[PDB]
Order: C-alpha cells, then sequence, then structure tokens
C-alpha cells in the first residue's frame, strides 16, 4: 500500500462502522466486479435502473474520479467520494435566502458588496465608528483579501453573527 497520502486522510475519516454501512451500496455497483467497480459493471448497473448509457462515456466518469490515475473505481476511492461532500462550506453554499440579502447590501446592483456600499450603511446608524475598523474589519474578514465581499465569503459572513 504506496501513494496512499490523500486515500489514507478520506479513509480515516469514516470508522469501519461507517464504512460497513457505505460498503452495502458500494458492493450494488461492485455486482460483476471484485473489491472495486470497472466501466463495464458501472453500464451494466446503470441499466438495472433503466438507463442505457455509453461504455466509453462512463469511462470518462471514472477518469475524473481517478484523482492519483488508477482507471477504475475502488473501494477507498468510493469513500473519499463521501469525504468530498461532507464539506460543510460547500454545504451552505446552496444559502438561497443568503442570496436574497447578499443583494440587498449590494444596492449598486453589481453582484458583490464593496466597502463603500457597507460604510454608509453602517456608519447610517449613528454609532461613532471609526473607518479604520470598518476597513480592517472588511480586510480581516476576507483571507484572500480581493477588495469586496461575494456570496462565497457571505456563507461565513452571515454563518455566526453574534
Amino acid at each position: 500500500a504506496s501513494m496512499t497520502d490523500q486515500q489514507a486522510e478520506a479513509r480515516a475519516f469514516l470508522s469501519e462502522e461507517m464504512i460497513a454501512e457505505f460498503k452495502a451500496a458500494f458492493d450494488m455497483f461492485d455486482a460483476d466486479g471484485g473489491g472495486d467497480i470497472s466501466t463495464k459493471e458501472l453500464g451494466t448497473v446503470m441499466r438495472m435502473l433503466g438507463q442505457n448509457p455509453t461504455k466509453e462515456e462512463l469511462d470518462a466518469i471514472i477518469e475524473e474520479v481517478d484523482e492519483d490515475g488508477s482507471g477504475t473505481i475502488d473501494f477507498e476511492e468510493f469513500l473519499v467520494m463521501m469525504v468530498r461532500q461532507m464539506k460543510e462550506d460547500a454545504k451552505g453554499k446552496s444559502e438561497e435566502e443568503l442570496a436574497n440579502c447578499f443583494r440587498i447590501f449590494d444596492k449598486n446592483a453589481d453582484g458583490f458588496i464593496d466597502i463603500e456600499e457597507l460604510g454608509e450603511i453602517l456608519r447610517a446608524t449613528g454609532e461613532h465608528v471609526i473607518e479604520e475598523d470598518i476597513e480592517d474589519l472588511m480586510k480581516d474578514s476576507d483571507k484572500n483579501n480581493d477588495g469586496r465581499i461575494d456570496f462565497d465569503e457571505f456563507l461565513k459572513m452571515m454563518e455566526g453573527v453574534q
């Protein structure tokens, strides 16, 4: 077992108790395989539902999963797939409610929030705030610091507003 850096991490993400439940669905696509799934085995499982996909088309679907460059689908490859979906950050990306409030902040209708828009908006409350604290707050919330706040950063921006 060599060249298992990302696999040895996504594998440790689920214990043998979780891996067992994932093995039930994995063995389904693994109908005529043997521990791993292949292109032909996938096409046969798709036809079980009633879909008749292409074999060469399914081969490309596995090529994307072959991050290291194996060729067919493995069991730990099936586990890392669940490891790339529990990313809570991308789980809240579907926040359609945040997209509505997000557009409220950009009253200029540009797509992202600017410091000029949030400056007078926050100062309009009347509190004696300083521009040195407002400007630093914007650059401190953006880990990459692009200049404006986009819907991507908006997720964590409205994640904990206490």
